[PDB]
């Protein structure tokens, strides 16, 4: 069975293109692939953050990978911080990088030094459990090549202890586009926020950006990205959020303008999220949510220890005890 | 009680000069002080290592502290890669330094990025135990201004936690110079192995390297370092290795050659190693060096949690449990 590792990022609240395009397909792929969900609270701090805002925000992103359906006992969802191989591994395999390599990573008061060191911290987050696939995308090309590389200069001058991983992710969900410039991917970071969806979203302020999505005044329910990109957009969401296939859609809808399938979207969307958030509030605000995240940390850090422990002997760190 | 941390490089043997000058002062200074003695072999992974030499050198550096008198009960003898606190702390101090300040440090395959990241975690060996004081030389004053500089930027920044430390040796030892080169600090790296007396040197080729260090030919047994660099070294290591006053020293050599002082003195140089070796094999060669190493550990794991869990709190990592 082969090793996923995804790191996830506290620092905003995913859309529902997130959970379309990634989450779903993550409580699908757990049962045939071991996953670690790590929250990458030491990778948060190399930009500057509020202290609050951080510690909530690493809740708020336990309590939505759980609702989402990410399973604790098939997967292994924690908290980076609280695994110490992290930092320990990413301290040894920071002494094999050189400076002009984590330079070429910037580049693809001052500059906070975390900017420029944290590369080989990812490295270590993935190698630690022997990682096969990492699902990221085309911006995360230059890390998974350090990462490669990095694997290498270890077994190479010490001895093989270190598994290389390839970018992949087993079932590529639907790609969902903003709702108001429907070109561009949707981003939980948009200055207009009628462009995405929050999971966190009022059930219905999301309605109400359905129905403000920028699309012709009518047509016909069919898919067609290159010239109705609005409405093409739109069916993916529906399909995403309904596992409709899209052509089962076309054909439901023949007949049908835009009015009638705007509403029934709205109402999908705002039926989800309300479903969603029970169980978002009943995680977040629940004493077992630290039960859950202590289990996740125990269940990695006997992973991670086994693989410090080996590439401490390789170089020669510590003691033979 | 004032704390004093030292970092210990685990990159070659100390030499005569080296417990005259630190070692036998650490030995006494460890009843005033809260004495923390870190072998720092995560900073020795920053250069090149064969990874035999360096697990091997951790444990001969801690049979000689223990062999010089350093006592694990009343001093903390560890090693640094055994307590993670020192890496998180590194970490967290690595996100707020500026690539500028790092590279202004490395002044005063490629260029390995532990030589540029290095100084925040030295920084973080320290603050760990809320250290008042370093025990270091001229050549590491930016490191402890980088130090302080970061204590007053953490605290600033986030909260009151961290301790600024001062560089001050407690009770300063004499200073040992080549024994061929009078006016150059005698060092464990010199390519001259006659400028040395290795405490691991066979005892008869220390009492040999006396006999060849480069002095007049004969003179009066008298303490003039300006004029008589050479016997004045040889008086100064006298009085290191037998606690007799330098002017307790002239008057017992009133009246005596060069031929009686230096033969009396290569014999109490080997006495000396003859002793200090026998307890340096008694403790490299037991089971009770992993005992000690292991409750060292634990004392230092104690104190160095509480801070990084502050530290941790203060910016946000991790959970509130
Ligand atoms: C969250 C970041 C991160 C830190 N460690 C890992 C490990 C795997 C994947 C990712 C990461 S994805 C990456 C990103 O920049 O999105
Ligand atoms: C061993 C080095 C080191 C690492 N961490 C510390 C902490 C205190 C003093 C020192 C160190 S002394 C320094 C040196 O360059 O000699």
């Amino acid at each position: 069975m082969e090793t996923l590792f995804s790191g996830i990022q506290p620092s905003g609240i995913p859309t529902i293109g997130n959970y379309i395009g990634a989450l779903k397909q993550f409580v699908d792929v757990q049962n045939d692939y071991d996953c670690y969900f790590c929250i990458v609270d030491q990778h948060a701090i190399t930009m500057p953050q509020d202290r609050l805002k951080l510690r909530k925000q690493t809740r708020q992103l336990a309590a939505i990978y759980l609702a989402s359906g990410i399973d604790p006992d098939k997967a292994t969802l924690f908290i980076q911080s609280e695994v110490p191989a992290h930092v320990q591994a990413g301290w040894m395999l920071t002494t094999i990088a050189s400076v002009g390599e984590l330079e070429r990573m910037t580049q693809y008061e001052g500059i906070p030094a975390g900017l420029l060191t944290y590369p080989p911290l990812m490295a270590a987050d993935i190698v630690l459990y022997n990682t096969n696939i990492v699902p990221v995308g085309d911006d995360q090309k230059q890390h998974i090549e350090l990462t490669r590389n990095l694997v290498d200069r270890f077994n190479s001058r010490y001895n093989d202890v270190l598994v290389k991983p390839e970018i992949r992710m087993p079932k590529v969900g639907g790609r969902v586009m903003s709702l108001q410039d429907p070109t561009r991917k949707m981003s939980k970071s948009d200055d207009n926020a009628k462009n995405f969806i929050s999971l966190l979203d009022e059930p219905n302020v999301a309605a109400k950006k359905i129905k403000s999505a920028v699309t012709d005044s009518d047509g016909i329910i069919k898919f067609d990205r290159d010239n109705k990109p609005g409405i093409t957009n739109l069916i993916s969401i529906y399909a995403g959020l309904t596992d409709m296939p899209i052509k089962d859609i076309e054909a439901k809808y023949e007949g049908e303008g835009y009015g009638k399938f705007k509403g029934d979207l709205a109402e999908i969307v705002k039926a989800f999220l309300v479903e969603f958030q029970e169980k978002y509030e009943s995680f977040y605000n629940s004493d077992k949510l630290d039960d859950i995240l202590d289990q996740g940390r125990d269940k990695a850090h006997k992973v991670s220890f086994k693989t410090v422990k080996k590439m401490e002997k390789a170089m020669g760190l510590g003691r033979k005890r």
